[PDB]
């Protein structure tokens, strides 16, 4: 008596990353046991429940609005933050940070824009956002923005930020940053941070996880533009909507190639929202433009897959 | 023995504009007897056929991808375009354009990106483009941009644009740019447009066009930051995958509030991919913040629906 599981016959390729603004290119498998796997942006269960930081919009993943403030000396504003829906905001809220909320320790680099209520006059500048630094207090209400104006923004007027891509500066040296599997310190670096979407690890021998792959438009230095997320963001619009009951832990799903009418490989889908596959070591998948994804029956923990 | 048609259940303010890269934020209707209403993204019959430049991707709406050459003594650069996928641009497909590309003439202002292949090295500036200028010939492979570096971007490197929002400036008065509702002359002033998708009306006394409506945001002067698509990106999306039958020229769409569990409206849905209503004047919409589209019924296009 359950309705029936389904995910969407979109393509990779048509389908957009959960955790920024921008289209999936691929899909890549590598090993995660060294370190934790625990992203907020793109987590969903497979009947619809949203975790973390996920929020059913793709575009306005690691945004912010609010009002601003400047910093005298500098080219720093203290953003204020808003809800997603412009209102007041409320830390008590029982999740990380605000919804949307960037989800990795990085330089967020895009366009802060500005518009005057009283006579729609507009402005907007450069802007970046380190999600690694003490500044960074989303949970509390407030971020910080590197900005290249010290004059033109104004007080007491809706205020938002439109994330481009991502930069490397000061210090680090190539590739070191961002670090996409590094949470941030939403309240501060002094304080711990709640109501996290779980860590996700195969559990199988043999077994890693499947990413959904995008690269990030980088903006200055020499970046790491590599960003994996588990599930598309059509998959959580999809589970919200559907909200089709989990019969067992794992869903079994087959990658179809329609030019041939063979089977790719298989898949779990685990019911709280990623997706292992069984392989060993470091491997962007080959995959026809036109293959997709479908599920065929619910499994376990315990099921064996073939190779892929 | 048609499969049945349905729309998503997400709420207006879930979805995003098909027009542009940011939420919908209400719904508007008003007439417009007195010009033609022929945008090219967001056009998708309900059975699932995009038309004129429409894509999938809520994020590649209005991007442009390719290669630049700077233009001696200025800020401008050229770029030779791409497809979205990044290999040659094709002229001769039956669009009417490279598919995402705006569909209004405005100026348009994001960031420039670029990755340099052999190091990795980036950079990103600020940059719009004018799509009623004369260099705006998007259809015949090229395009240009106003940018804030002179010398920083290479030649033959992969760059590009990401749209964060709208300018007001030159000799224009206020909010009398972009202008929504004209289109681009995509290979240049003196060459027509081709294959578009059709220009849409009401037929019906007393109906005008349901419009699902965003904000555009401003980066400087005095923009018309309205923006107007027929059909939200998530329901060109569902219609692709769904593929669903126009048993008839007209669905019967009612608006439902589940607070009371009456319906607050019906409209139609008419098979070609856009809606109307029966209300006469400018209107702003009040919806419930759960209020939600529902297909009931296949109807035609002599149906008098109940005033809105
Ligand atoms: C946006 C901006 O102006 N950033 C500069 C940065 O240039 C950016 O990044 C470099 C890698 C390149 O892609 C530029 O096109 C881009 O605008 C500067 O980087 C130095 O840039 C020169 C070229 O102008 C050389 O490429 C040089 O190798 C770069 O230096 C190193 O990389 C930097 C990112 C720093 O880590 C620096 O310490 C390194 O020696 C930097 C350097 O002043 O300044 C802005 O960030
Ligand atoms: C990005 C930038 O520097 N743009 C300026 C523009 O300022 C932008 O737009 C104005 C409306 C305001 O929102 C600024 O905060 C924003 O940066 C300049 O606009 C003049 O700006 C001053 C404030 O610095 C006044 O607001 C003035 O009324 C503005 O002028 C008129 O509006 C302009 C858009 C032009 O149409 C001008 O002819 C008008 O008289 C303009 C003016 O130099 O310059 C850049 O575009």
């Amino acid at each position: 008596g359950s309705k029936p599981f389904t995910v969407p016959i979109l393509t990779v390729e048509e389908m957009t990353n959960s955790r920024f603004p921008i289209p999936l290119e691929k899909l890549f498998t590598g090993p995660s046991g060294a370190f934790v796997v625990q992203p907020q942006n793109g987590r969903c269960t497979t009947d619809g429940v949203l975790l973390g930081t996920t929020q059913l919009s793709p575009v306005n993943i690691c945004t912010f609005r609010g009002d601003v403030t400047h910093i005298a000396g500098s080219r720093n504003y203290t953003m204020n933050l808003a809800s997603l829906n412009w209102n007041n905001y409320d830390p008590t809220e029982e999740i990380p940070a605000p919804l949307g909320t960037p989800d990795f320790v990085g330089k967020i680099q895009g366009l802060l824009t500005q518009t005057t209520k009283g006579d729609g006059s507009t402005r907007g500048h450069k802007a970046t956002v380190y999600t690694g630094s003490a500044p960074f207090t989303p949970k509390l209400g407030s971020v910080q923005f590197s900005t290249d104006t010290e004059n033109d923004f104004e007080t007491h007027q809706n205020t938002k930020f439109t994330p481009v891509g991502v930069i490397q500066d000061g210090s680090t040296t190539h590739r070191n940053e961002p670090q996409q599997w590094v949470l941030p310190s939403y309240s501060g670096r002094n304080v711990h941070n709640v109501h996290l979407a779980p860590a996700v690890a195969p559990t199988f021998p043999g077994e890693q996880l499947l990413f959904f792959r995008s690269t990030m438009p980088g903006c200055s230095g020499y970046p790491n533009m590599d960003l994996d997320c588990l599930l598309p963001q059509e998959w959580v619009q999809h589970f919200y909507q559907e909200a089709a009951p989990a019969q067992s832990d794992v869903a079994l799903l087959r990658f179809v190639n329609p030019d041939t009418g063979r089977v790719l490989f298989e898949c779990k889908l685990h019911k709280s929202g990623y997706v292992t596959v069984a392989h060993t070591g470091q491997h962007d998948l080959v995959i026809p433009p036109n293959g997709y994804f479908r599920f065929d029956s619910w499994v376990n923990q315990f099921y064996t897959l073939a190779p892929m």
